[PDB]
């Protein structure tokens, strides 16, 4: 194919003239940027661009310009062009190893001073940290090399080809090539120099090119520690090494985002607090082991660190260069079956984290990804996977300072092997325990693919000599969903040479033939629990855990049932923990035109916004966060989950249980909340308890003093006892007031002092009812109950199919008999409805009676529905009343859950208390859906203005309610398309169907379905 | 402006003004292919361009007249179905029109109706949402 350059289409390519990957270190004094505008023209395909070897700066200058870094598919006006979202699919044809012809090529240049003194004195590379798909470089004219691998860094040596005065920097950079097919993640495709770029100045006649730090306790009882520092100095003229460690800075160390982010400085003494001292001799080995004693472990939950300074030293005991890091002690082992850290089986508290910005993409000011991981600390998370693919290189200095269990993770992902399989044998399902077997039939494209183990390799490679120094980085993975072969137990070999200091996570291997952890993505619990018992002896070992590399899609409303899966990870020594999918959602801001509207308003983008030919829709949309990163309450219900502080109260007592993997809980204080006054709590170890006597209903654990980057009063877990369903004091008017009875042909009134019901015979509805100044009246459409909600993402794929298939939106109310009777026991009237609700199309349907007992202040609501007929569906989404509120309507107040939403299977985050809406910000949903539901209702408080409240409540079980404003939430694609009435109403439900995680994962578990059967429930609707 | 329906000069007191959609209105075919289909007395127009909202025209300081259209090659076109189309509309804005009187047989468009050669001033904003 000589349409298609050689390189492009070359596996083995992987680089040309790339340096050694070596231990990322910034240092202020080497690095300069070279970040601002560059000249920049985009091609059709490679045959288009320009020959770099003629191309002037004086030709270049009359170029455009884009900003570096940035992606070109993300510029002002969609210059050139928009981006692509695919999840599996590759939006490519599969002509392995082949990229198409017309390939997308953007030529960048820019121009840089260079002094006399300055080629003289330093040695002058070119470090890029992350251009996609892959580049070549020249200098001047001249060709320097090439590269491959979007998520890794390149340095390139320059020397040979600077000129004193301007020198000349181009870059062609190329969209898609033979690495395309590695590089198939769920996820936009964005390209161009999207990281940084820097011209280095190392010192010329000598200086450091690598560092090794480990860290290894020499006992079982994790005291005393070997520190051994391994250094590569680069030249001759140099005497020896000098190494300074300091004494500790806790974990408990308060940080912001500004000190996080300091790079500075040459003149900036490090620090003065010495520890330990080393030099080494003259002709000898630049590398020592040291015996520290006693040494403060580094852990996520306490991020301890020793601060360091190492120096390369001349002849005249001048400080050639100098590099300050620090050093984490800790030692990562499989032990006995388990993931350990310092002799402790770990538990993750996970999310997965891509790099993604609503308005960047992935070129993330570093300035988001601190927001990003306080944001996780403020929710009890402890660990974070790069899916899938290495971040920015000073990245991983923040996981060392806050504190996070990492998975480091290979630029690999193979995934879009699959699809023309999976179209081919029309497969409906992928399960953990059976998958492998479909994936086994394609990895010979790739993983399986001699001429793709330099590649794979390379990946590798790169993901780890460049990070090795990171105690926060605990785990190499080696890719993801990229099939299982050969190459893949080439990287294992190749990964324990290079360090053997840590573990290897590969989910795609499913017996972990070349892994040493077990690994699942979305399991079942009868799943996880087959496995478990089939890799764990009769004695009671296992040789290997599991983890759960992905799980509780966090799609949309849920996901449900997290809740369940943690008592799996509390029960079982065998699982230890998990990573939420995902983070946040990848929504990319964009103009959209209103449905709602006819107008234009600023959206979030999934697929199908930017009008690709083909695209995964909505599955972009997928995070805890939403895409401007901020919570959602997916990420509200996971922080109370996973607390690591268990406070059960019942009984009198309350019950502490450290749920901590280090810690204790002396940093917290523990508040009676009924009282206000504090609890004493004893010093609690990991998985010690205390059970103290207390009349408290409710008890909260809050962080005692500003620590990390979490602030004092800081809420860690909490309590509550559980609370029974109390009868507000409401006093029924039952004493005999004269009532005038009007029943006609099709409508029926009650009338009496500050009283006044009205219904339609014909419909069943509620025409109006105004008690004391305040009106209700039914939301009519077809049925006075009924049972639809907008689905969400996870009742998509199949509850939602049911629930269209029989017609449940199309349920009708049609009204056989009225009953029209004078008031009894201290009531005006008794208006008794007799009806069938069944949808058209169908036998099914509900025998119904509606009961309404008529007194001054008060109406009593009986109904009664008798699930009839043939070929009825599984489920429903909800059953109960809609209410138009009157004009007067205000605000309103409930007892029971909140401040937040809540759902049967994503509730308990939602403490008990009483709540005002007036205090709330409901949440915008990025993708429109069921939404602000409160489950578990004792009461709910209707206020009118100038006419007080109306009580709501049901009679011996709490309800559900919604109070809003909004429709055409089916269709409405943005948070701009909602259409909105003129006037609120009130969804007063009986019961509603959970959540679960169907988008990606289980089906809403069994007891939280809302099966069909029967409904009797009594409301009252008293007026004050 | 006027509608629903075209309008002109001595030809538009039946069009009574009001917003009007395009979509509401079926633009008539002459059995005979001319000059069809202007707005006269046009105070403002709209024009949607989908997934980027509006473009709105509007002359100052007098009402204008428009015609958006898909088609051509009318003057020589014998009937309806030898109408020509491009594969593109266009906006035929126009500052003013020759009214249309009955000269095939009977008195010429009327003075007051005539397009004038004369001096041509006119302000247009094209403001985009
Ligand atoms: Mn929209
Ligand atoms: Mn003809």
């Amino acid at each position: 194919s000589c349409l298609i350059p050689e390189n492009l289409r070359n596996p083995k390519k992987v680089h040309e003239n790339r340096l050694p990957t070596r231990a990322y270190y910034y240092d202020q004094d080497i690095f300069e940027s070279l970040n601002g505008p560059w000249a920049f023209a985009l091609f059709d395909a490679p045959l288009d661009a320009p020959d770099a070897k003629n191309l002037d700066w004086e030709t270049a200058k009359k170029w455009s310009t884009i900003s570096v870094p940035s992606h070109w598919e993300l510029q002002e006006d969609w210059k050139y062009g928009k981006p692509i979202y695919t999840n599996v699919q590759y939006p490519i044809p599969i002509d392995i190893p082949n990229p198409p012809t017309v390939n997308p090529t953007g030529v960048y240049a820019r121009t840089f001073e260079l002094d006399s003194k300055s080629i003289e004195s330093f040695e002058h590379r070119l470090r890029f940290e992350g251009v996609d798909n892959c580049y070549e470089l020249y200098v001047n004219g001249q060709y320097v090399g090439f590269n491959k691998g979007s998520r890794n860094g390149a340095e390139f040596d320059i020397q040979k080809y600077v000129s004193e005065g301007e020198n000349l920097v181009v870059v062609k950079v190329f969209k898609w090539s033979d690495s395309t097919y590695i590089e198939d993640q769920d996820q936009w495709w964005l390209s161009g120099i999207y990281r940084d770029v820097s011209l280095l100045k190392l010192p010329k006649k000598a200086h450091i090119e690598d560092v090794r730090v480990t860290t290894t306790f020499v006992d079982s009882q994790y005291q005393d520690a070997e520190l051994s520092v391994k250094v590569d100095v680069q030249g001759s003229s140099y005497d020896h090494i000098n190494f300074t460690l300091y004494e500790p800075e806790d974990g408990s160390k308060v940080y912001d985002a500004s000190s996080l982010l300091n790079e500075e400085n040459g003149n900036t003494t490090f620090s003065t607090k010495e520890f330990i001292s080393f030099s080494t001799k003259k002709n000898e080995e630049t590398a020592f082991k040291i015996n520290v004693k006693a040494p403060e472990h580094w852990t996520a939950e306490n991020p301890t660190l020793y601060k360091y300074q190492l120096d390369l030293i001349g002849s005249d005991g001048s400080v050639i260069q100098s590099i300050k890091h620090h050093v984490g002690f800790r030692q990562v082992e499989l032990k006995d079956g388990n993931i350990t850290v310092n002799g402790k089986d770990i538990l993750f508290r996970g999310v997965n984290r891509h790099d993604h910005h609503p308005r960047f993409g992935r070129a993330v000011p570093l300035d988001f990804v601190v927001r990003d991981l306080i944001l996780m600390k403020k929710f009890n998370i402890n660990a974070v996977r790069n899916s899938h693919y290495p971040n920015h290189p000073k990245v991983y200095d923040l996981f060392d300072k806050l504190g996070f269990w990492v998975i480091d993770e290979a630029d690999l992902e193979t995934h879009g092997v699959q699809e023309p399989f999976n179209r081919h044998t029309n497969l409906e399902a992928e399960y953990p325990d059976t998958k492998n077997k479909l994936y086994d039939v394609n990895a010979h494209y790739l993983s399986d693919n001699p001429e793709y183990e330099v590649a794979y390799l390379d990946r590798a490679s790169q993901l780890v000599l460049r990070d090795v120094n990171h105690p926060s980085i605990i785990i190499w993975s080696l890719g993801n969903e990229a099939c299982y072969g050969r190459n893949h137990k080439a990287m294992y070999k190749l990964i324990k040479q290079l360090d053997p200091t840590r573990l290897v996570h590969y989910e795609g291997d499913l017996n972990a033939l070349s892994a040493d952890i077990f690994s699942f993505m979305y399991p079942t619990f009868e799943i996880m629990e087959r496995w478990r018992k089939n890799h764990t002896d009769e004695n009671g070992k296992f040789e290997k855990p599991l983890i759960l590399c992905e799980y509780g899609h966090a799609m949309g409303n849920g996901p449900g049932s997290l809740k369940e899966y943690q008592e799996l990870f509390y029960k079982e020594k065998f699982y230890q923990g998990g990573f939420i999918w995902e983070w946040a959602n990848h929504g990319i801001e964009f103009e959209d035109v209103s449905t709602a509207d006819g107008k234009l308003h600023k959206a979030y983008a999934y697929g199908g916004d930017f009008k690709e030919e083909v695209h995964d829709g909505v599955f972009i949309m997928d995070g805890l966060c939403n895409s401007e990163h901020n919570p959602t309450p997916g990420l509200v219900e996971y922080k109370k989950v996973i607390e690591p502080v268990h406070i059960k109260i019942a009984h009198g007592s309350v019950t502490i249980t450290n749920k901590h993997d280090f810690i204790t809980t002396d940093h917290l204080l523990f508040i009676d909340k009924d009282t206000g006054k504090t609890i004493d709590v004893p010093s609690l170890k990991p998985e010690e308890s205390v059970t103290i006597p207390s009349d408290t209903t409710y008890v909260v654990a809050v962080l005692k003093d500003d620590a990390g980057v979490l602030k004092a009063g800081h809420e860690i877990a909490w309590g509550q006892a559980e609370l029974p369903l109390k009868v507000p004091d409401f006093v029924t008017e039952t004493a005999e007031k004269a009532a005038k009875i009007n029943d006609g042909k099709r409508y029926v009134s009650v009338e009496s002092s500050g009283l006044h019901f009205i219904l339609d015979k014909l419909l069943g509805k509620i025409e109006s009812l105004k008690v004391k100044g305040k009106e209700i009246s039914s939301k009519f459409e077809g049925s006075s109950i009924t049972f639809w909600r907008p689905p969400t993402n996870n009742d998509e794929p199949r509850d939602f199919k049911n629930w269209k298939k029989y017609n449940i939106d199309l349920m009708k109310q049609n009204i056989h008999g009225v009953s029209v009777e004078k008031g009894s026991n201290g009531s005006l009237a008794v208006v008794t409805v007799n009806s069938r609700i069944s949808p058209v199309v169908f036998y099914y349907g509900f025998e119904t009676v509606q009961k309404y007992t008529i007194f001054a202040n008060k109406i009593n609501l009986n109904t009664s529905m008798k699930l009839t007929g043939e070929y009825q569906p599984p489920d429903f989404p909800r059953v109960g009343y809609e209410f138009w509120l009157g004009d007067s309507y205000e605000s309103f107040e409930w007892l029971g859950r909140g401040p937040g939403e809540s759902y049967p299977d994503k509730k308990e985050s939602q403490r008990f208390g009483l709540y005002d809406s007036k205090d709330v910000e409901e949440f915008v949903y990025d993708y429109p859906q069921e939404n602000g539901n409160h489950t578990d209702t004792h009461f709910l408080n209707i206020k009118f203005e100038g006419a007080g409240k109306l009580s709501i409540f049901q009679k011996e079980k709490p309800f559900n309610f919604k109070i809003s404003d909004e429709y055409g939430v089916d269709e409405a694609a943005h948070a701009c398309d909602v259409k909105r009435y003129g006037r609120h109403y009130l969804r007063l439900d009986h019961a509603i169907h959970g959540v679960g995680s169907e988008a990606c994962g289980p089906a809403v578990l069994d007891q939280y379905r809302l099966k069909a059967q029967d409904f009797n429930f009594e409301f009252d609707l008293a007026f004050e």
